[PDB]
This record gives structure tokens, sequence and C-alpha cells, in this order.
């Protein structure tokens, strides 16, 4: 074809953490959305088998590293679900190094 990019996913993806959704949506409702951004490689809506049946949030998971960031500013504050006063948050499941607070001496 003309652009392809038919492969995998990076070996090191990034994990997005998509919150402020409602429990009323789909895998292959939200799959299609991000794949037109990027070429999702697995997509898995967290969803407890006990209580948290529904963590109003979901993973995804780009193939390139770089796409993701498109897709997250590009979505980020950009679209708002239907019944959600508040748009899609869209953060990686990174852990940056921090645990400190509290100044002092001016």
């Amino acid at each position: 074809g003309s652009s392809g990019s038919s492969g995998m996913k990076d070996h090191d993806a990034i994990k997005l953490f998509i919150g402020q959704i409602p429990r009323n949506l789909d895998e292959k409702d939200l799959k299609p959305l991000f794949e037109e951004f990027g070429k999702i490689y697995e997509l898995t809506v967290l969803k407890d088998r006990f209580t948290g049946m529904h963590k109003g949030c979901a993973f995804l998971t780009y193939c390139e590293r770089e796409s993701a960031l498109k897709a997250q500013s590009a979505l980020h504050e950009q679209k708002t679900l239907p019944g959600m006063n508040r748009p899609i948050q869209v953060k990686p499941a990174d852990s940056e190094s921090r645990g400190g607070s509290g100044p002092s001496s001016g």
C-alpha cells in the first residue's frame, strides 16, 4: 500500500490510562476512535468481577510511542463523552520518582 505500517507494537509500549468514562461503552466502541489516531495493539477495559464491575476507566496501548502523544493531546481535554460534565482524561500509567513535600525557612 502507501502507508502500510503493518507490524507490531514497540518493545516498550506505553499503557495510557483513560478515565472519566461511563460504564455504558464497549471496547469495540472505544477502540475505533483511538484506532483512527493510532494502530492500537491491545485494548482492555478495567472491569472487576467482584464490586468494581467497572472502574469507569480503560487501558489503551499504542503500537508507536510517539503516536500515543498525538492522540493524547488530540483527545485530552478535547472530547467530552455524553453524560459526563467533564471531558475525557488521558494520562500514561507511569510512576515518576517522587514522594516529598513540606518547605520551610522561607
